[PDB]
């Protein structure tokens, strides 16, 4: 039930190892970015791995773009707790999206594939508002939420975070609340 492997191999072998593992499994390994820092890689979905740069407070540049986790020097000693505290909830929220009735792979979250699917589905049932959710392979941890209220497909991002789903900047702690809000607003005049 969610295994963790600690490496004492470089990035590429880590992704090949994760191919064999289950969703939410974790590999903690030395970081390519810098000495004495770590990378916590976890399997978001099939072929999609988030590489969390674990940074020490006060010792790296305050700017980050990719998945990033700031911890103090002491917290580096209990990696298990950091996994339980931050990664495990995100893996669970990701699974909530993977099990959603309208989850679709769309070739790793290809926006064009999702738009084509939306247009096709809208032409099949004009009075229905189709929507699908897809994991972004190039932004691990982010999902595309595509939907077509009228004549044009629309795509927004949903971000998995340890405290729930971020959508339009708001945090939703349950998948059901996320989609209830979404469906209450997806026909708005925009």
């Amino acid at each position: 039930x969610x295994x963790x492997x600690x490496x004492x191999i470089n990035f590429k072998q880590a992704e090949k190892m994760m191919e064999t593992m289950d969703q939410g499994d974790v590999i903690i390994r030395p970081s390519s970015k810098g000495e004495n820092h770590l990378t916590v890689t976890w399997k978001v979905s099939d072929g999609i791995y988030q590489h969390v740069d674990v940074r020490e407070e006060g010792k790296e540049n305050a700017f980050s773009l990719g998945a990033t986790l700031w911890i103090n020097s002491e917290e580096f000693e209990d990696l298990d707790e950091i996994v339980a505290r931050y990664v495990q909830p995100m893996a669970s929220f990701a699974r909530d999206l993977l099990n959603h009735k309208y989850y679709q792979d769309c070739s790793g979250g290809d926006r064009k594939k999702l738009e084509e699917l939306l247009i096709k589905t809208k032409k099949e049932k004009p009075t229905f508002i189709p929507y699908f959710i897809c994991a972004c392979k190039e932004l691990p941890g982010k999902f595309l939420l595509g939907y077509q209220p009228r004549g044009k497909p629309r795509i927004e991002y949903v971000t998995v975070t340890p405290e729930g789903f971020r959508y339009r900047g708001q945090i939703f702690p349950t998948v059901n609340g996320l989609f209830r809000w979404f469906k209450d607003h997806y026909q708005d005049p925009v």
